[PDB]
């Protein structure tokens, strides 16, 4: 089998990438952040605390037929970002762009922090990070994409994500008209739970390319590029009036600049993110101080390949018995 589904941005800056899902029966479509950095399928419910629902779209389990609580499970998950959510766990119907897993762990919101009751947009997460990261308790339970596995034509799904535009989610197949060039291949470490990979560098512009190892995930849910505080040191100093702004919270630059490219390896391959994905716009609402795309990861304790690197290429996350990751330009 396979699927393909659209996957929109949610707003005009490209801060997240939302894909409906169909989950029950009959079919209730949520619109849900698949996200490569976490293993847990939850969603806004019926069950939700309803002071932290505001325009989201709920599952609602009693009116699925399909739905069956998944007793005495329980779950709990905290974002690199802050934000959190927790529940209980259904198992139901879910399918993705015309692919079907039957039993699939749903994790049914109670609550949900403040981030995502003010994001009207996302309805929940698609975990697709790899399964022991999964939160679930007792019982750990699987994603989305460790059920359809065996099913798939293919053990793999791609990442084709758009700038300020709609992109592609495919389960089961690569698309071979979806990339230019080749797809160059890398090792994945999956001790962390992540599609954890090592970049063979970066260039700044049309500067020379530096060869180092960046250590890394590849993380659809996370919206920007945290690289060491080295890497974007120089990146930024590039930027006449850059700076490291620690109220803001990171690197902002004047809005009148035109940003460079940033290019990074992939094996002897490059990825060149064209220096408008690194725009993020002003920091607050008509401001002429613009927002970096590219963050230090100091402080993370982990470098994040977000959509601003993913976004430009076609991202392969083979799922194979030894999984590897595929990035080809596009």
């Amino acid at each position: 089998s396979t699927g393909s589904a659209t996957t929109t941005p949610i707003d005009s800056l490209d801060d997240a990438y939302i894909t409906p899902v169909q989950i029950g029966t009959p079919a209730q479509t949520l619109n849900l952040d698949f996200d490569t950095g976490s293993s847990d399928l939850w969603v806004f419910s019926s069950e939700t605390t309803a002071s932290e629902v505001d325009g989201q779209t709920i599952y609602t389990p009693s009116k699925s037929t399909t739905a069956k609580l998944l007793s005495g499970a329980t779950w709990s998950i905290s974002y690199g970002d802050g934000s959190s959510s927790s529940g209980d766990v259904y198992t139901d119907t879910v399918s993705v762009g015309g692919l079907t897993v039957t039993g699939q762990a749903v994790e049914s919101a109670k609550k949900v922090s403040s981030s995502f009751t003010e994001d009207s947009t996302i309805d929940g997460l698609l975990g697709l990070a790899f399964s022991t990261l999964n939160t679930v308790s007792p019982t750990q339970q699987k994603t989305f994409f460790d059920n359809a596995k065996a099913s798939l034509d293919s053990p793999v799904f791609t990442a084709d994500l758009g700038y300020h535009a709609p992109g592609t989610y495919n389960f089961g197949f690569i698309d071979t008209t979806a990339y230019t060039g080749s797809i160059t291949y890398t090792a994945v470490s999956t001790k962390q739970g992540f599609w954890e990979w090592t970049s063979t560098g970066y260039a700044v512009g049309s500067g020379t390319f530096k060869s180092t190892s960046i250590d890394g995930i590849a993380d659809t849910g996370t919206t920007l590029l945290y690289l060491p505080a080295t890497v974007v040191s120089a990146y930024w100093a590039q930027v006449s009036g850059a700076k490291s702004s620690s109220s803001v919270g990171g690197y902002v630059f004047p809005c009148s600049a035109t940003l460079p490219s940033f290019t990074f390896g992939v094996g002897s391959a490059r990825i060149v993110i064209p220096g408008d994905y690194i725009d993020f716009g002003p920091i607050s609402t008509g401001s002429s101080s613009c927002f970096g795309g590219i963050q230090s990861s100091a402080g993370i304790g982990i470098n994040i390949f977000g959509d601003v690197a993913l976004k430009a290429a076609f991202v392969v996350f083979n799922g194979a018995t030894t999984p590897t990751l595929g990035f080809a330009s596009k």
